């Protein structure tokens, strides 16, 4: 029951053993979690708040809360800060990470929430739209398709949660590496992390990143880069990537972050 | 002029400067080439060898043949065994990679192309399906938009050209990575190169590969591999890969096999 | 930074002013404020009320420090927090309790140090306002003449050394009983302070008076004579030239000046 | 001493036991030569209360008692009362309530001459209680306890006048009586303000000296020197301010000296 | 394995049954065939003609051993070839040509040693047949009797050196210079071949004739009597007790056994 | 020697020099007492031919000449003719065309009394390339060179059967003739054949003995013991086999035997 991030690659499973959102209910203390729900990302918070409010009341939580922010000053609302204070676990719906960014970033709630989960007092999770913004640099669009190039990947600033990585959602589902790649050739300095639809990624305190779901994550490596022509070429031309490592994850498998190496 | 093996992801440029099939015409000795063009991967073989043998033509060489082969028994041909003994390059169309190998494998004419190009005498390239024969281990077909599992590619065999990789081509173009990566997962031995559309991996007799044209060759490594999942799961399941090493290289960059290593 | 000495049942539902000023002085919306339910034998419900009023005006963080035993007083994770906040709110119930539980702990004695250095806010209501002294009132009746009976006198958190407080003042009718410890002990400022009302002590040695009621000052420092020595402590005291002060809210006494000014 | 006094009592006096202070007002009114009025108007009982204060006296010893039972305002013309009252060596006022007691006696002639005889030293006067409280000119008639001071806290009315320059509060300590004290003292603030605990009394002597008797406290409350109150500027439920007051609370054998505004142990 | 020993001008164009017993006795398709071309001044053209002819039947290999220097002779790929090869064909043109550039070089060493150890197969037409003996008819003239003047004795290849071979032989009436060079060498066999007609050498030792005319097998081995010893060189020669088999497609001359046998 | 003989001149014998092969016929014909008939009937030229052989015989110096001028089969009968055979040494036929001279002397009185007087040793008789043609009972009248023996190469024809186990060629090695010699012995193996170059002889002497004299060779071709041949199998234009030849090929002073059937130096 240690507090932990889960980055949920969307679509996850909410009507059969849904595995990924009871991770995130133990996490949070079971049958005395106190969960926030934030539907900010999405045009339809309402349906999509109770949703998850029903999900999680189902599995049986101490509390919950829709924090229905839908304009950067309902964020200042008593009751919200005071859940925040109270609260174990915070879960970020999915919809559109700019929305979510445009209504969170650089308020005191949010705050609040990234210092509770930096001090691992509560967990947070995070879908789709929600797992694309806990890097600080963050994919907020882009095709498939292409080759890595520039062009191919819209970058935006994310919450900054889990600042040394890149996140992308719905990865093979959606056939996103290539924009993946023009992300990390943008910033060889982060670890890039493409994660499947039903699949999760959880952080946990001691530097380890957990699978967890139905799908695989991507690890994608250019710390030991020997090479890129990113300086060279135009924002439209082929990026060249040398001596990339990349770790391809399922279920139950751990990619260490100190050791920078992954284990069955 | 050295002879080379030119292996072209498809939809190569035919209108403009034409780069990689005026390599495939230098290496093949330029104005005294000897090239026969096999067009017997595709439905429309007299449209296909045609145009062909119309840019072969407008470039300059000593002599063409369209090496129209629609059945098994047409290998068996006096004109086409002579061609062969004389040229100095062969041209394999795109079109489907399956049929090519059904008309093709285990024929005396193409053990013998095979001979002349193992002792360094001639030049091959291969486009689209042309490319995708080149390996002793094949990928005839396979789905996008899947995370990597045994069922999402179509395995078969090659004409062996190049026995040491699996091929693939129009690869960031259609998205091709997962099917790549599942082909090596069952083969983790062979070195995979996704060729994108108008780009060729050309193999010198140094062990060089040189990267030419408009896109992206991914060179995907598995020899060092610390572990994979392959042996435990069943062949829906989803596939784990630790420690691939990945090589993305663009027009003018180097991949060497013997050092097993990229170069700008 | 400012120490806030509440006379109890301060306003939590209208304008709020005395929650409001220590809000304030602990940084409004960049506050960190520690609340201290201990003297309450209820400390989840009020740490709440206040956790709920708190977040309401909206700060930084809160922390209920819910001290149950002694060995609290030693906790790492309390400790922490009081060097990390920049205001402590000790909570209403029987100052005795809060006393026993929090005095001579090295978690009391940072926030102390934390206070008396100007580091920090500190309010008291109520209990919480009793244990600001050395010398406390934790007990004793109205309806009779100052006698020492009257008063239980006890050790409190030392955060004011030089005043003894008393609280509900006037709403209880407290007056002979602090009266009856400032025979005890007459070179201590009497402080009664009724309902919603509070003396805040300010860093230049000013007390500004907040609040509905009143603050009695009652100054035994120049007194002519008394019988303390000569009568048992069921006898009734004589006092002779005291002087009082009775402000209301904008009104300041003068610690250094030893007077007081309107308004 | 024997000396004519008037004697502030502040109820519940001893009346089983030493009975010291109704034993002083004995001595001063003359002892056994004394001629002792009572008058019980104060009081909705005034039979059995004179009668309980006749009792006491007379178990003393005196030369007279008489009960001045004036019922309506219109009797203290009465000759037979007046008439006692130039013979009396000490008038005693017993409890009751302050305001029916001045509604009886003030602005008659029989208060007039006691008030007369009072004045020029010929008699003692004492007052308990009710008869404590119409001592002033101005008066405590009525109020609350457990609030903060408030001009509303208190029912000012107009007393006998006896001693004008003081304000009498009775029952004080027992009662809680501060706030109310306070709250005369704040809009008359040229008044001492005298809190008197029951079984307590303040003896005010022919030269000026006030002597405590008794079990509990005299509070002299005095706000003569005081620098600053809001009673000018707020409502009447609104709390008062009363800046540099200079309180003194005596006991038994202790002395207030009126000239000298100083007490003395 | 065998020995052609082609007369010229054997048929390119209908059965092609001598090329075709060549084909078959190199490995027929499994055949990797080497052209020498080296006899003739338009070594491309002819090269070309037996490339055709060789790939129409189908074989796995052919190259072009385009000698037209001795130096090539010690070339490295050339003989490699020689080393991988499952039979040899010699073209016609001029067999002096042909002797200059081939003999006594690494690469014909080795062509004669792979067909003396039953290796591959070996073919000569025109003047490929002329170099097979180590004695060879170079050239000479008819209408003559036989003398010594009339034949052009020179070193042939030594592929057969028992025998001296004539070429185009009734087609050109070259019968009396072949008496001429038995005359001079009585100890060898004479073989004139006619024109698209072969003397197939088997490794048990039978000469198996095939084609379209005849093959006389010119024997002076029990020769009673010659003056060839006593006359000059443009005298007339005698020739006595010469046995003389001529044969047709289908007959056998047997070396052991020295007669000749019906199909 | 000046005993009769037979001899069989290859043509273009020497006119000219030392015309050894003319003078040896003139010596076996009686030398300076030979009486000689010359024949020129192979000839379209009879009167040239005839009278330069007359020039040369007449030169050597003879007893009598006399050219028998036959031009038609009915003049084998003349009696001028048939008189002058009787009293002749010697017989010379001419060059020409060997069918001519068949056609016009064979079963003729006159050639009958020739063979019959040449059979009996009465008479010398030489002829030479038409003349030497005609010796055999067997002919052969005509054939090409270039081709390998075939029937169809060589021409057989009925001579006059002088020396009938023989088939004589003539201008042998001149005119490439080996082939179609072989040709005619292939359905022939019973006959010696006689290759005779130009100016060069076969001698046939009474003994049975084959002298050759002159400038070139004379060819025995003996397929007496032919292994085998597919003479009877195959058809004309065909090539044919012929095995276990024996070939002797003889110059100036070399004996052929025809009983031992073997050649001598």
């Amino acid at each position: 029951s240690q507090p932990a991030i889960l980055i949920i690659g969307g679509a996850e499973d909410k009507v059969h053993g849904r595995e990924i959102l009871q991770t995130f209910w133990s996490r949070s203390g079971g049958n005395d979690a106190i969960i926030g729900i934030i539907p900010s990302a999405s045009r339809e918070p309402l349906l999509i708040g109770e949703r998850y409010q029903t999900i999680f009341s189902d599995m049986g939580v101490k509390e919950l809360k829709v924090l229905d922010i839908r304009d950067r000053a309902q964020g200042d609302d008593s009751g919200y800060r005071l859940f925040v204070e109270q609260c174990t676990g915070i879960f970020m719906t999915g919809g559109d990470q700019l929305r979510l960014c445009g209504l969170l970033a650089d308020t005191p709630l949010m705050d609040r929430i990234r210092q509770r989960v930096h001090n691992g007092e509560i967990s947070l999770a995070g879908t789709a739209a929600g797992a694309a913004v806990m890097g600080h640099h963050m994919i907020a669009g882009g095709s498939s398709g292409e080759w890595p190039n520039r062009a191919l990947v819209d970058m935006a600033v994310g919450l900054g949660i889990v600042p040394e990585i890149v996140v992308d959602q719905h990865f093979h589902n959606r056939n996103r590496m290539a924009r993946l790649l023009s992300a990390i050739s943008t910033h060889p300095e982060l670890l890039g992390l493409g994660i499947d639809e039903d699949t999760c990624a959880m952080f946990e305190r001691d530097g380890s990143v957990k699978v967890i779901g139905q799908g695989t994550v991507s690890f994608v490596d250019a710390r030991d880069m020997s090479y890129t022509n990113a300086a060279l070429v135009g924002a439209n031309a082929p990026l060249s990537l040398h001596n990339l490592r990349l770790n391809i994850l399922v279920h139950g498998e751990v990619y260490h972050q100190v050791k920078q190496r992954a284990f069955p």
